[PDB]
């Protein structure tokens, strides 16, 4: 599923991300944009052999089991395949654990480089929420 901007903002808002650990909805939507281009099916291999999965590009090194990332954790207790659903529940619920980690949204390289300290509110303007 490739979500529209306001469509993802609404779905993220429902699943409890709006100002979750202090990050406004616009951060999460900006994060999704630059991580996955709003595509629930997005996969990208990292240089270390791990893979990032789904709309928020959750990494196999720590958070999910994909059965080809040796010596890695599954801190969200899920198959990485669950993160590629058109239903974002699992991605959202695993992102909540990630962002609570104590590094906050800095764990998303695209958020830090492209969203952090920008006008993230632009990512929800004109959306009904
Ligand atoms: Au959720
Ligand atoms: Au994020
Ligand atoms: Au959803
Ligand atoms: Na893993």
């Amino acid at each position: 599923k490739v979500f529209g901007r306001c469509e993802l903002a609404a779905a993220m808002k429902r699943h409890g991300l709006d100002n979750y650990r202090g990050y406004s909805l616009g951060n999460w939507v900006c994060a999704a944009k630059f991580e996955s281009n709003f595509n629930t099916q997005a996969t990208n291999r990292n240089t270390d052999g791990s893979t990032d999965y789904g709309i928020l590009q959750i990494n196999s090194r720590w958070w999910c089991n994909d059965g080809r990332t040796p010596g890695s954790r599954n801190l969200c207790n899920i198959p990485c395949s669950a993160l590629l659903s058109s239903d974002i529940t699992a991605s959202v619920n695993c992102a909540k654990k990630i962002v609570s980690d104590g590094n906050g949204m800095n764990a998303w390289v695209a958020w830090r480089n492209r969203c952090k300290g920008t006008d993230v509110q632009a990512w929800i303007r004109g959306c009904r929420l």
